[PDB]
C-alpha cells in the first residue's frame, strides 16, 4: 500500500535507494536507429534515445526518425507518446507525428529557455495573426486562442494537413513553473493540471496518444505519466491498495529510457497519486481545493 509505503521509506529517509534500485532494475534495450549517424542532428541529448521497438515512426519514406517513444500501458489502457523538446530541424517532424498519431493534445513540462540555456524550439505560433508553416512536413499550425493562468497556459491551435487540407483542434497544455530535474510546487498544483489534461478529451482512447514532453522527454515527462496511470489504475478498479507505483514505472521503462529523473521526483509521484485518490475515490471536491491551492488565479 503506497500510502503506508510512504510513511515507511519518508521515516527511513531511504528514497535515494529506492530510486537507485528502480534505475539498477530498469529495462535496457537496443536504440540501435536514434545512434545511425543521419539522426544524430535529430537528437537533443546524446544519453536520450528512444528503444527501437517502442520509437514513433514518422510516415515518411525519406527518415522516419524522431526521438519519441509510445508509452503504451496495456494493464492501465492508456498510450501516451513521450518526445524531447523539438528542435530547429524537428518541429516540422513533431506535428508530423502529432497529425499522423491522430494526438489531440500535447503536454508541455518544460520552457523554451531554463537556467541560461535553450531547452526547446518555439514549435508553436504565439500570435495568432503569425501562424506557423513547415515546409517539409507540409503542415500549417495556426494559435486560436489561449488561456493563460498563473503557472501554466491552455492554448487551442489548429493543426492543417495542407496536402488534404484536413483541419484538427490541438489543445497545448504549458506548465511553466515545473524546474528540469525539479518537482512541482505542490500536488495540488500538479493534479490541478493533470485533470485540466484530463477534461479536456485528450487523454481519452477516441484519440491518439497524447504527446507528453519536456526537454529531455523523460524527467518531467515520466512523473507526468506515471501520476496519471497509477490514477487511472486504481479507478477501474476503486481499489488504491491495487496499485504498486514502483511497478508501474518499471513498466513505462520497457518503453522509454530514464523515466523520472530525480529520487525526489518518485517522492513527488507517490504524493500526488496519495493525494489524487480522494478524487478517485468519490470526494470530487478536492478538484476545488486544488485549483484554490495551485493558484492558477
Ligand atoms: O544530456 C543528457 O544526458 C540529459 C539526460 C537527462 C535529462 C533529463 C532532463 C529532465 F529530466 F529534466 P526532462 O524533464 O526535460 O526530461 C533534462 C535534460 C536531460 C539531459
Amino acid at each position: 500500500e503506497m500510502e503506508k509505503e510512504f510513511e515507511q521509506i519518508d521515516k527511513s529517509g531511504s528514497w535515494a535507494a529506492i530510486y537507485q534500485d528502480i534505475r539498477h532494475e530498469a529495462s535496457d534495450f537496443p536504440c540501435r536507429v536514434a545512434k545511425l549517424p543521419k539522426n544524430k542532428n535529430r537528437n537533443r541529448y546524446r544519453d536520450v534515445s528512444p528503444f527501437d521497438h517502442s520509437r514513433i515512426k514518422l510516415h515518411q519514406e525519406d527518415n522516419d526518425y524522431i526521438n519519441a517513444s509510445l508509452i503504451k500501458m496495456e494493464e492501465a489502457q492508456r498510450s501516451y507518446i513521450l518526445t524531447q523538446g523539438p528542435l530547429p530541424n524537428t518541429c516540422g517532424h513533431f506535428w508530423e507525428m502529432v497529425w499522423e498519431q491522430k494526438s489531440r493534445g500535447v503536454v508541455m513540462l518544460n520552457r523554451v529557455m531554463e537556467k541560461g540555456s535553450l531547452k526547446c524550439a518555439q514549435y508553436w505560433p504565439q500570435k495568432e495573426e503569425k501562424e506557423m508553416i513547415f515546409e517539409d512536413t507540409n503542415l500549417k499550425l495556426t494559435l486560436i486562442s489561449e488561456d493563460i493562468k498563473s503557472y501554466y497556459t491552455v492554448r487551442q491551435l489548429e493543426l492543417e494537413n495542407l496536402t488534404t487540407q484536413e483541419t484538427r483542434e490541438i489543445l497545448h497544455f504549458h506548465y511553466t513553473t515545473w524546474p528540469d530535474f525539479g518537482v512541482p510546487e505542490s500536488p495540488a498544483s500538479f493534479l490541478n493540471f493533470l485533470f485540466k489534461v484530463r477534461e479536456s478529451g485528450s487523454l481519452s482512447p477516441e484519440h491518439g496518444p497524447v504527446v507528453v514532453h519536456c526537454s529531455a522527454g523523460i524527467g518531467r515527462s515520466g512523473t507526468f505519466c506515471l501520476a496519471d496511470t497509477c490514477l487511472l489504475l486504481m479507478d477501474k478498479r476503486k481499489d488504491p491498495s491495487s496499485v504498486d507505483i514502483k511497478k508501474v514505472l518499471l513498466e513505462m521503462r520497457k518503453f522509454r529510457m530514464g523515466l523520472i529523473q530525480t529520487a525526489d521526483q518518485l517522492r513527488f509521484s507517490y504524493l500526488a497519486v496519495i493525494e489524487g485518490a480522494k478524487f478517485i475515490m468519490g470526494d470530487s471536491s478536492v478538484q476545488d481545493q486544488w485549483k484554490e491551492l495551485s493558484h492558477e488565479d
